[PDB]
């Protein structure tokens, strides 16, 4: 029972979601190989993802993690880029959205850097690119990102399935690229809510 409400760009909500998308762009060590070459996005549409069953699935698990961690759910707003975004907004996150070949295990991956999530919009390493031009740096086709409410709880810090014992998620602390932001991994689909569906294009630097 998913409903997508279009957010007006006049709305304070559109303005704060676009600002978290824009300000969290960074240069990638692959030179744009996976996500393309760009410094900003053309934000075409921001939509609120409304689903009573999934929101309840998430706040139920949130209350569990909170009570297991001195009433702190450790809730973040993170980006999620995946070829299975359209399936996530209707069925939620689960074991089919888990990244088997992940660095922090077979869990569901999230990023603080929007530009990081953009690397997985067309698949692992950007796949073959957009389905129309087979271009990983395509500047034409419309891309789609999720801005998710994530319950991290007790997160296992990793400097560089199931969660480490006595923990609720894993934090990928960046230990080489001094400008990278953290990456997070949850092992329960219930621990995340697909809050915002952002439609956009990467923009050719001038
Ligand atoms: C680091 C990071 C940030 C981000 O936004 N997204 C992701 N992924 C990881 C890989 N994914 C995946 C899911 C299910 C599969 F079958 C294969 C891949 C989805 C998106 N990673
Ligand atoms: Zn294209």
């Amino acid at each position: 029972g998913t409903i997508l409400i279009d957010l007006s760009p006049d709305d304070k909500e559109f303005q704060s979601v676009e600002e978290e998308m824009q300000s969290t762009v960074r240069e990638h060590r692959d030179g744009g190989h996976a996500g393309g070459i760009f410094n900003r996005y053309n934000i075409l549409k921001i939509q609120k993802v409304c689903n009573k069953k999934l929101w309840e699935r998430y706040t139920h698990r949130r209350k569990e993690v909170s009570e297991e961690n001195h009433n702190h759910a450790n809730e973040r707003m993170l980006f999620h880029g995946s070829p299975f975004v359209n399936a996530i907004i209707h069925k939620g996150f689960d074991e089919r959205h888990a990244y088997i070949g992940g660095m922090f295990g077979a869990g569901i991956y999230f990023a603080e850097n929007s530009s990081k999530s953009n690397q997985y919009v067309y698949g692992i390493g950007g796949g073959t690119g957009c389905p129309v031009h087979k271009d990983r740096s395509c500047y034409i086709c419309h891309r789609q990102l999720l801005f998710c409410r994530v319950t991290l709880g007790k997160s296992f810090l990793q400097f560089s399935a199931h969660s480490p014992p006595g923990h609720h998620s894993v934090t990928g602390r960046p230990s080489v690229n001094g400008l990278a932001l953290a990456e997070y991994v949850i092992y329960r689909g219930e621990q995340a809510y697909p809050e915002y569906l952002i439609t956009y294009q990467i923009m050719r630097p001038e």
